[PDB]
């Protein structure tokens, strides 16, 4: 009755759960969908080290240098898109796709560097290589930056993946902060990626690639900057309500 995708209203038909299984450490065992994990079922699914509820929120928990044994990239714990078991794959210019979700960060973990924290808490990913060859992989990656172990008070809207990086730079924005709730809505129409925050449009951009096919949101907890980091106990902390994704 109080599980995490009962609070959060999701099916393994609407999103799959990527996750950890192990307490957390460089040996966590990372399963892009949890539930082939053993005595994992979907309904039921919570572990206060990875990903909860309070009856109000679901909080998606990753650390630093997590599962870093097996794999040096950055962890995650997020949930994939899903379209009625199918995996979602969809076109930026052809019709409206939007994820709305209200969130806040809680808490940032500390780069491999030592300076400065960011993660990731909501993504459009499209194909590792689209029809022409262009490696897309992340369209946008939507994250606060701020300092190493930051758990409180400012930090930076920093807009990353294709829509800026390939396209003169990533994008920061002043005047956010942790423990704070955003009602976010991103919308990926007209081959526009653009991001809402509390209503105002903070960041809009057109993706200037001809084949715009294959995308798919994420939402959750990634974390970045923790390539080949070790595992210290420094952790990030996103936690989520009112998730919902609309095609038009
Ligand atoms: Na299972």
């Amino acid at each position: 009755g109080n599980s995490p995708a009962s609070v959060l209203g999701i099916t393994a038909n609407t999103w799959k759960i990527n996750s950890f299984i192990g307490s957390p450490g460089s040996s966590a065992t990372y399963y892009d969908d949890i539930t082939d994990a053993s005595g994992i079922s979907y309904n039921t699914y919570s572990d206060d080290n990875y990903f909860y509820t309070d009856g109000e929120w679901v909080y998606f928990k990753c650390y630093r240098g997590l599962g870093g044994s097996a794999n040096s990239q950055n962890p995650r714990v997020e949930l994939r898109e899903m379209d009625n078991g199918n995996l979602a794959s969809w076109t930026g210019d052809s019709g409206t796709h939007t994820m709305e979700w209200t969130v806040q960060v809680n808490q940032l973990p500390q780069d491999t560097d030592g300076d400065g924290g960011v993660l990731c808490f909501g993504q459009i990913h499209g194909p590792s290589k689209n029809s022409d060859g262009v490696e897309v992989d992340d369209v946008v990656r939507v994250q606060f930056i701020g300092e190493e172990n930051q758990s409180s008070g400012s930090v930076k809207l920093k807009i990353s993946g294709y829509v800026t990086e390939e396209q003169g730079g990533s994008q920061t924005f002043s005047g956010y902060s942790l423990d704070t709730t955003y009602n976010c809505k991103l919308v990926y129409s007209g081959g526009y990626v653009e991001l809402f925050m509390n209503g105002s449009s903070v960041f809009r951009k057109k993706m200037e690639v001809d084949d715009l096919s294959e995308n798919y949101f994420k939402v959750g907890n990634y974390l970045q900057s923790v390539k080949g980091a070790s595992y210290t106990g420094s952790y990030g902390l996103v936690r989520i309500k009112n998730l919902s994704v609309t095609h038009n």
